């Protein structure tokens, strides 16, 4: 009797951030602790450094998972999805 909710409730609201996806595939973020909004993924706004300091996944990029269970990368600069590219 598994609930049709909280399937992957690790991503949405982990500690402060709140991620809501837009039909463009742009996730909005709202961190309520520090009060900040971020487009696509929180690439430390312009600085693009905080999630670069130990982040081999979220440099304002997105993992896009296909139903088969494959995660790709997504960059908003060129509007690209790709197997890898930013960091292994």
């Amino acid at each position: 009797g598994s609930p049709e909710f909280h399937m992957d409730a690790l991503g949405p609201l982990p500690d402060g951030w709140e991620k809501k996806i837009q039909s463009d595939n742009r996730v909005y973020f709202v961190n309520h602790k520090n009060r900040t909004t971020q487009w696509e993924d929180p690439r430390t706004q312009g600085q693009e450094v905080s999630l670069i300091n130990e982040g081999p996944l979220p440099p304002g990029w997105e993992i896009r998972y296909t139903a088969a269970g494959e995660r790709f990368f997504v960059d908003h600069n060129t509007r690209r999805t790709t197997f890898e590219d930013p960091r292994p």
